[PDB]
């Protein structure tokens, strides 16, 4: 008897039991192997994974955020190197970038799922404001003009803010700036991933354009004090005409209808992020699976990773989590005929950009979270009138620290 233990982040409504249903055919086929998952929240996941990779008190397998895989893989003796042990030919090729440490051929993670952030909108709000969501969100400029028509629009008995986005207290602070920086023609690092570059003229233009949506009254200011979880539920309760969100919110909005009679899920559509002056770019995220080097059952752990990469396991976890499969053949399933999900798939395939997979990037994300949130403090005028020059100073200070980290 072999007991495999697994750490997962909260990818679905009931994470441990949802995972156990997906792995049931594996444990039915292998009666000598059991799978025991434990949930670790996103806020503590980096610290807990790092400590486990060093101390030795570790599960066999853990989920790792795709942007963290290089940081954990670069710790000596932390992870099993997976090169040659996983057959990558079945995978969407773009998903492998985060599985390797950049500048090396070393693969320490297996892609498990991907995600992107798309533009959710209220159909009833758009029709009341005279906004055509087929065309009026296509570019930055048209998107901004649509927000002006949507700001304060009354639908049913209440007025909606045009755009609702979080500002603080999770990893999504940098993720939500990423594609505005890309769309402006900027980037976070140079091609080598050795030097920070997000204080460039273009990167600041994207930061300026996005953050000043709130200065101009089009983004709900109180929501900038809150985290992603708070703003997703606010959108599901009808507070905003639009919001940029991951696909997982569809699970929660569907449940709200089944449990509370909340009809929000029937009133929304999704489109790709507006195109900026650089062309269209989108945040590309997701998670990998890794095997700890301290595992006493690496062969069985490898069999489980291969199962998670199988076509049907990819389809089933996508159905419950709404995350995107990383295996090409999963998209032959009729489920991916859904109009909402197809937008996330088309966006990430054509326009998804992932951060440089460098060891210092996980540490940099902690720095971004703090620093980019000060830009929202500036916009919200908690300490004096808003000044773009203060934003410039904040980004310059963040850039210097990340350069030391890199
Ligand atoms: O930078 C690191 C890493 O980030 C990845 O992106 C992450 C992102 O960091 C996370 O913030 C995000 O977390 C979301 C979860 O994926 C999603 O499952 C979760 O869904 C919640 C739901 O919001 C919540 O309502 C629900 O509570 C229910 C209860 O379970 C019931 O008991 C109760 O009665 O009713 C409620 C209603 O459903 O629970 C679920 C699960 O907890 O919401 C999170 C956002 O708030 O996930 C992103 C993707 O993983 C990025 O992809 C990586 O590349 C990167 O490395």
């Amino acid at each position: 008897s072999v007991k495999l233990t697994m750490w997962i982040m909260p990818n679905s409504d009931t994470p441990d039991q949802d995972l156990l249903k997906v792995v049931k055919p594996f444990t039915d086929a292998n009666p000598h192997i059991t799978v025991e998952p434990t949930v670790v929240d996103w806020s503590a996941a980096l610290t807990k994974i790092t400590a486990a990779a060093t101390s030795g008190e570790a599960p066999d397998i853990t989920q790792v955020g795709s942007t963290w895989t290089a940081a954990i893989g670069a710790m000596e003796g932390a992870l099993v190197e997976l090169t040659g042990k996983i057959d990558t030919s079945a995978f969407v090729e773009s998903t492998l970038q985060s599985a390797y440490i950049k500048g090396t051929d070393k693969m320490f993670g297996m892609p498990w799922f991907t995600e992107t952030r798309a533009l959710f909108y209220r159909k009833d709000a758009c029709e009341k404001a005279g906004v055509n969501p087929e065309t009026d969100f296509a570019t930055w400029d048209k998107f901004k003009d649509a927000l002006k028509k949507l700001n304060g629009i009354e639908v049913d008995g209440k007025k909606l803010a045009a755009l609702g986005m979080p500002g603080k207290n999770d990893w999504n602070v940098v993720h939500n700036f990423s594609w505005w920086i890309y769309g402006a023609g900027g980037d976070f690092v140079n091609e080598e991933g050795t030097q920070a570059t997000f204080s460039s003229e273009n990167a600041l233009k994207g930061i300026k354009f996005y953050s000043e949506l709130a200065v101009e009254g089009l983004m709900d200011e109180p929501s900038l004090e809150k985290n992603t979880s708070d703003i997703e539920s606010a959108f599901g309760d009808g507070a905003y005409a639009t919001a940029f969100m991951g696909p997982w919110v569809i699970s929660s909005y569907t449940k709200n209808k089944e449990e509370n009679g909340n009809d929000l899920i029937d009133k929304i559509g999704v489109t790709m992020v507006p195109e900026g002056p650089a062309g269209r770019y989108a945040f590309m995220g997701g998670s990998n699976l890794v095997i700890f080097n301290s595992s006493k059952n690496k062969d069985e752990a490898l069999e489980l990773l291969k199962f998670f990469a199988s076509k049907e396991a990819q389809v089933e976890y996508s159905k419950v989590s709404k995350m995107l499969p990383v295996v090409k053949a999963a998209y032959e399933d009729p489920y991916f005929e859904d109009s909402l999900m197809k937008v996330f798939k088309e966006q990430v395939d054509k326009y998804g950009k992932h951060y440089a997979s460098v060891p210092g990037w996980a540490s940099a994300e902690v720095i971004f979270s703090e620093g980019l949130s000060k830009i929202w403090d500036n916009v919200m005028e908690v300490d004096g009138a808003y000044s773009y020059d203060k934003t410039v100073q904040i980004v310059k200070d963040v850039e210097s620290q990340i350069n030391q980290i890199l």
